[PDB]
RNA sequence: CUUAAAGAGUCAACCCUUUGCUUAUCUUCCCUAUUUAAAUGUUAGCAGCCGCAUAGGCU
């Protein structure tokens, strides 16, 4: 783990709860909000052209860090000081707004501006739930294009892309 | 003051060749239809032409 997380912070190193990546691959805003992150949340991983190096079966840095709460015996921090701090080096906040929605909301005497981005753990769950266990009314999307590994490597890994809900009420006849 | 702002999805096609549905069969017995109505409203133009008839008249 050492050496490709080293690797990583050698490269782009960034890591994120929450992005508008997903909105638009131009976006390059980054935010690891602290207090939504649950034992069994699940976090995407971006670094420039989603580059990385193998564990030597083909396995890169994201199971590993999502299989079952990897990442929760780190940032709980039962695994030392000395991954843990190199852990925390990496997740920073970037900015941008930019080719991203800016809505507005009517709060106590007066409006606010604010950009909708998306979550992490709700792709992914999206992905490893609705699909495992039965839910039969879902569309299937892949994003980006012909290539899709621009955005992120959860971008990167499946290609099968994530799942949406159907809105499709029922029609008069 | 909207996940606000915005975008050509276009095109092409031989489905088709063949077929034994056959063999019989008990519907079956019993019954109160019935009693009293205004056809209202025809109050609707016909054998007709005296008639350029689509304006006006007579039996």
């Amino acid at each position: 783990i050492k050496e490709m997380i080293e690797d990583f912070i050698s490269k782009g190193g960034l890591i994120f709860t929450h992005s508008g990546r997903y909105t638009n691959t131009n976006n390059s805003c980054f935010i690891f909000n602290k207090n939504d992150i649950g034992v069994d949340t699940k976090v995407d991983m971006y670094t420039p052209k989603s580059a990385g190096i193998k564990n030597e079966e083909g396995e890169n840095l994201w199971q590993v860090l999502n299989k079952a709460n990897m990442f929760y015996r780190i940032y709980s921090g039962e695994l030392g000081e000395e991954l843990q701090y190199l852990l925390k080096s990496c997740c920073t906040a970037k900015e941008d707004v930019t080719t991203l929605p800016q809505i507005y909301f009517k709060n106590g005497e007066g409006y606010d501006i604010l950009v909708p981005i998306g979550n992490a753990h709700n792709l992914i769950s999206g992905t490893e739930y609705l699909w495992e266990h039965k839910y039969y009314n879902t569309f299937t999307q892949k994003l980006g294009g012909s290539n899709p590994q621009n955005c992120t490597h959860a971008c990167n890994k499946m290609r099968g892309g994530f799942k949406q809900f159907n809105c499709t009420p029922p029609q008069v006849e």
